[PDB]
RNA sequence: ACGAGAACAUGCGCGACAUUCCGAAGAACGCUGAAGCG
């Protein structure tokens, strides 16, 4: 379904390690959503932060 | 007062008969109404 979460929708988070992959994320999320993400100066504990 | 004088290169006749512009051919291949959450 939709709105199931970023994970979902996204091959690449599960390939990446998960650092790597945290790290990936959230310069994506900071690209488009920068009023969010792109405010977070550090990436945080999990990307994306909220669960779905 | 000419190898000359008359004297239609003419008459009847259909460019016509038989013919499929057809034969073969997927408008389809891939494509989450979804991401962030203020």
């Amino acid at each position: 379904g939709g709105g199931t979460g970023f994970p979902s929708k996204t091959t690449h988070y599960l390939q990446k390690p998960k650092e790597q992959a945290q790290k990936d994320i959230f310069a994506i999320l900071q690209r488009r959503f920068r009023n969010v993400y792109g405010k977070m100066a550090t990436v945080p504990k999990n990307v994306p932060m909220v669960l779905k």
